[PDB]
């Protein structure tokens, strides 16, 4: 069987953030301002996504109209992520910014059906084109660059497992739930 709507999917998602994203954020600020700024937006998108998962675990699947308003914030941060990287082509951290910008679509797993897991993996494939450049340049020379790459890639790897487990064929909603519309602002 499946887990169904469950506080466990909310808890495990946060465990993924604590494990991979928190140190990622520290490394990011340590690397450079533009990288810290772009990851700061990713974090906001991620936190918004956690809230979406929590709402879905407690609410019935909303109308498509309502479901666009709930992810609008997500889309906005994703947008900022790309703008930052697009305007920093001369940055020595362009590969870092592109690992994220070119895989930001991973956030959209919450509305991809019935293959959200494969969607994140495809996106990870895109970040890796750039994280491989990072490793090629810093493997054995800058462990912080290596650890930055590792936190992100493993975050996406664990995210795919989390999905296969708690939202196999799509974000899990609650048929006997409440109204998502009047969410928890």
């Amino acid at each position: 069987g499946a887990a169904g709507p469950s506080s466990a999917s909310v808890k495990e998602f946060q465990n993924l953030v604590d494990q991979h994203i928190t140190p990622f954020v520290a490394l990011s600020k340590k690397l450079a301002p533009e990288v810290g700024n772009q990851v700061e937006q990713l974090v906001k998108a991620i936190d918004a996504e956690k809230a979406l998962i929590n709402t879905a675990s407690q609410s019935k699947k909303p109308s498509q109209e309502t479901l666009l308003e709930l992810i609008k914030p997500l889309n906005n941060f994703a947008a900022e992520v790309g703008k930052i990287r697009d305007s920093n082509r001369s940055s020595k951290f362009f590969n870092n910014l592109s690992a994220i910008s070119e895989s930001i679509g991973f956030l959209s797993w919450v509305v991809v059906e019935p293959t959200p897991g494969p969607h994140v993996a495809e996106m990870r494939g895109s970040a890796e084109f750039y994280t491989n450049r990072i490793l090629k340049e810093f493997k054995g020379v800058n462990q912080d660059q290596v650890d930055w790459v590792s936190n992100y890639v493993n975050f996406l790897k664990d995210l795919e497992k989390y999905i296969k487990q708690y939202h196999t064929t799509g974000l899990t909603w609650n048929p006997k739930g409440g109204d998502a519309k009047s969410a928890t602002p």
